[PDB]
Parts: structure tokens; C-alpha cells; sequence
């Protein structure tokens, strides 16, 4: 709960993530639907990881991904945007950002 977290929902496990894959689709998720922060290029996105570190036999649903950005004030506009659009995807697969 963070202020500087959000919560990526939705995105499909896999069982060959790693971490340069978690910060790639960090990236395509801004370049697919938030141009003009991809242009600027300063999103400072400092740690990316799903949540919690296992994923147990009881689990049902796909982790969500944790995204700590280096300004706070960088986590509301992304939220604020995604509110807005309304659907915002992932290789046309919609996806939420929501707060921690």
C-alpha cells in the first residue's frame, strides 16, 4: 500500500518470466497505451514484481505485479490516465492499474 505502488491486474503468468520480461512489459504497457509518457520516457519505474513471491497450491487467479515508481506523482498520473481511457491492454488483452 505503498504511495508510491500500483497494482498491475490481469497480466497471464508464465512459467519462463524473469525480470527483463516483468520491465519489457512494464514498458509495452505504456508504448501500447500511453503515448505521451512514452514519449517523455521518464518514467522512473524502479522495482517490478509479482505478488506474493510464490505461487502456492491453493492459488486460483493470476498474480498481481507490484510497480514501485520513483515519484509518487508519477504513480497518480498513470493511475489517473488509465482511469480515464478506460480499457487499457496488453497486446490487445485488457489489463488493470489500480492503487496498492
Amino acid at each position: 500500500g505503498a504511495m508510491g505502488n500500483l497494482r498491475l491486474i490481469g497480466v497471464p503468468e508464465s512459467d519462463v518470466e524473469n525480470g527483463t520480461k516483468l520491465e519489457n512489459t512494464l514498458q509495452d504497457i505504456i508504448q501500447e497505451n500511453f503515448p505521451n509518457l512514452a514519449r517523455q520516457a521518464n518514467v522512473q519505474i524502479q522495482e517490478i514484481q509479482r505478488t506474493p513471491q510464490r505461487y502456492s497450491s491453493r492459488r486460483a487467479t493470476p498474480r498481481h505485479i507490484i510497480v514501485r515508481f520513483t515519484k509518487v506523482e508519477m504513480k497518480e498520473k498513470m493511475l489517473r490516465a488509465a482511469r480515464e481511457k478506460g480499457r487499457v491492454t496488453l497486446k490487445g488483452k485488457p489489463i488493470r492499474l489500480t492503487v496498492d
